[PDB]
């Protein structure tokens, strides 16, 4: 969806204000984030790998980082808000985090199925051959 | 990954043995599974929509179906085993359910990060600029 560089900048700016509290060089002997990650990012498991890493920093690394180093707290928190904010725009970009989005068609189907109760179950079951034809059409167009 | 028709057949066979207990025609007035589902299957949200529908049948519709109609129980259960079985092969097919797979690179990173304890957090934080460069490379190659 464009120029980031554009979006990325804030996020690099927020990391420059917190860099000095963590190393200021960086690990530098045996890396944690090795090129293996970059190959998955480049593969067919790309979105999942990115979504999973984003989630790893926001929920496991930053709060823990805020705890080891209370003087960095406000800097780390802002870094995590810019990262929360990037993920939201990446979701809006069909091409960047499709994998974090959910099917509105399935949500409606699930919502009718709940309203219909008993009849809901008989319809989902009677139409199972339509589901099978849609699977065949999906595998054929992919 | 090939000819299903090949894989799909069992699954149509299992549905033919259970069809007669649910309608034997099929809903037929206002459909539950409408073409909206087929458009998502055909779109960029394709895998998620399929994975979500598979999960919907296995966990919400079949067990409930087994309960409304105990005489169908063994037929529905077998249908659900053939569907459990199709999902497993679809996962193995990079092209069909990539979205249900997880990044081995991220699992290792998470596993070192846990072993390293405190140092784990300082390394993940010091290398955040490498993560940002990998995001830039991912957006650039997509």
């Amino acid at each position: 969806c464009d120029n980031f560089p554009q979006m990325l900048r804030d996020l690099r700016d927020a990391f420059s204000r917190v860099k000095t509290f963590f190393q200021t060089k960086d690990e530098v002997d045996n890396l944690l984030l090795k090129e293996s990650l970059l190959e998955d990012f480049k593969g067919y498991l790309g979105c999942q790998a990115l979504s999973e890493m984003i989630q790893f920093y926001l929920e496991e690394v930053m709060p823990q980082a805020e705890n080891q180093d209370p003087e960095a707290k406000d800097h780390v928190n802002s870094l995590g808000e810019n990262l929360k904010t990037l993920r939201l725009r990446l979701r809006r970009c069909h091409r960047f985090l499709p994998c974090e989005n959910k099917s509105k068609a399935v949500e409606q189907i699930k919502n009718a199925f709940n309203k219909l109760q008993e009849k809901g179950i008989y319809k989902a079951m009677s139409e199972f051959d339509i589901f099978i034809n849609y699977i065949e059409a999906y595998m054929t167009i992919k």
